């Protein structure tokens, strides 16, 4: 019997069937900000600057870590208002993740919780009372929260993205959320600090301790940072995941009162006690991907200015990418050993990578004939398991949508679900959209960097997907990166 992480994702899955038989509450769209009438705003601006104190090279090192994580980095107009686009990109534009500081207490920031204000670059300090231990048994004593003194959790209001995507919301969230997370290691590395994952938590206790309403937000990642100018942080990654019950019996849930119901069935609660590529594809033409490295610039200023100019790409020109191009983004992305002379971590924090493939649909890549591969990261090669144009295809997986016809490659983020609830519960689900967003938004700065054209791509065509590429039936897809030229 299928469990609740299956049943969701059927459910949200696109069928071309049934597309068209599918209005927005306008009066209802959300501001994706939250409000605080109660506690001290810090300014960070002061500190987000140029040359020329210990204490002010503190600030700096947080302020410069929260802008490239998640603040403001364009505008839109829209229906006479304005969106403000970020650091981080999101389905919709609809920004669902929050991004919170916990303080354990040291002589520069006062014990408590603080919430980033993304508009005025701020944080406020809505209450002041020492939580460090509270956070200790919410995270089952994870050992990387011994060692620090502050830690960010990123929460998700669920409207913010339902209002538009209703059920399927989950999925773009977590997508979302992941994405920021791809920055806040990016950033952190910038600012000598390295971020541990925690997503093995007990949720009642930490959207508890933030002091949220659970059924409008709840965190779904909580990150201690450390910072590595402190010999004593410099800490072994830890437990970055840790599973949840599998539930074959739910009732039948309603349309629209699913996405609460998964988040909410998805939970940790307390304790009552206490090396190869997946397929090899042996006979299939296979094409080493081994790389020189994207080059960042001197103390990683290109990719600062990437993180602060990096846009989704509304159009393609067709054009093609070379396959050193193709080979820099999947190097960047999925060997980050290769990067350590550039003060990047060799392995940050992940919750599974083990769980995902990847699969590479190939319409524009000079030297590389056009079909469908299987990309072996540990082995770096592409196995070519299709040969085929498929544009036309493309366009029509990623609900109609020309990015996918005029891509020059597009890769897909893969899962075989059962296997995955099979080692972390139902909740393996969020693990799953985190970690491909994350692995987006490295392959979305390094199109930028690359002067090339990027977009995720959230809703296509579930079911379709792997019939027209060969991708093994087991595997569920999770995520549509697109690659290209500008138009
Ligand atoms: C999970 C996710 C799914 C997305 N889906 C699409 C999509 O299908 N089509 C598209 O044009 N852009 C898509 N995008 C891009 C968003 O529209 C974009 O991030 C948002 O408008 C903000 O713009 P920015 O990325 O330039 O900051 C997606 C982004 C994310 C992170
Ligand atoms: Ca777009
Ligand atoms: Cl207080
Ligand atoms: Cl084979």
């Amino acid at each position: 019997h299928q469990s609740i992480a299956q049943h969701y994702h059927e459910r949200t899955k696109y069928d071309p069937e049934t597309i068209a038989s599918k209005r927005l509450d306008w009066a209802k769209q959300p501001v994706p900000f939250k409000e605080y009438k109660i506690g001290s705003a810090i300014d960070l601006k002061p500190y987000l600057q140029e040359t020329p104190d210990t204490n002010g090279q503190w600030w700096q090192r947080l302020s410069r870590l929260l802008f490239r994580s998640y603040g403001l980095t364009a505008r839109m107009p829209s229906m006479g208002n304005t969106v403000y686009l970020r650091a981080a990109p999101s389905a919709g534009g609809l920004y669902p993740a929050e991004v919170y500081v916990v303080s354990r207490g040291t002589p520069l920031l006062s014990p408590g919780l603080y919430n980033y204000q993304c508009r005025t670059h701020s944080l406020i300090h809505y209450w002041e009372s020492d939580v460090w231990q509270s956070l200790q048994e919410a995270c089952f004593w994870h050992p990387a929260l011994e060692s620090t003194q502050l830690a960010i959790i990123v929460t998700a209001v669920f409207y913010r993205s339902a209002w538009r995507y209703e059920d399927r919301a989950y999925r773009r969230i977590c997508l979302d959320t992941g994405h920021l997370l791809g920055n806040i290691e990016l950033s952190a590395a910038i600012t000598d600090y390295r971020p541990h994952l925690i997503g093995g938590f007990i949720d009642e206790a930490v959207n508890d301790l933030l002091y949220i309403d659970p059924l409008q937000e709840g965190a779904i990642a909580v990150l201690p940072l450390a910072d590595l100018l402190d010999i004593q942080q410099n800490i072994s990654p830890g437990c970055t995941a840790l599973p949840s019950a599998t539930e074959t019996n739910y009732p039948q849930v309603p349309d629209g009162e699913l996405l609460k119901y998964f988040h909410h069935h998805t939970q940790i609660s307390a304790s009552i006690t206490g090396l190869e590529d997946k397929y090899n594809f042996p006979f299939c033409l296979k094409i080493s991907t081994v790389s020189a490295p994207i080059y960042w610039g001197e103390n990683l200023s290109d990719l600062e200015i990437t993180m602060h100019k990096r846009r989704s790409t509304r159009a393609y020109n067709g054009e093609e990418l070379t396959f050193d191009e193709l080979k820099a983004l999947l190097d960047f992305t999925y060997q980050p050993q290769n990067y350590i002379d550039q003060s990047l971590d060799n392995s940050p924090d992940y919750f599974d990578l083990n769980l995902i493939e990847t699969f590479i649909a190939v319409c524009g890549v000079q030297g590389l004939e056009a079909g469908c591969y299987y990309y072996a990261p540990k082995a770096q090669e592409l196995r070519q398991i299709r040969f085929k144009n498929f544009r036309r295809e493309l366009h029509f997986l990623c609900l109609g949508q020309e990015l996918g016809r005029d891509a020059a490659a597009v890769i897909f983020h893969t899962s075989d679900l059962k296997s995955a609830i099979a080692q972390y519960g139902d909740r393996v689900y969020r693990y799953l959209h985190m970690d491909a967003g994350h692995l987006g938004q490295r392959l979305n700065l390094a199109a930028i960097q690359l002067n090339l054209g990027v977009s995720g791509i959230g809703g296509f065509f579930d079911d379709q997907v792997n019939e027209v590429l060969g991708i093994p039936n087991d595997e569920a897809v999770i995520y549509i990166t697109t690659l290209g030229r500008p138009r």
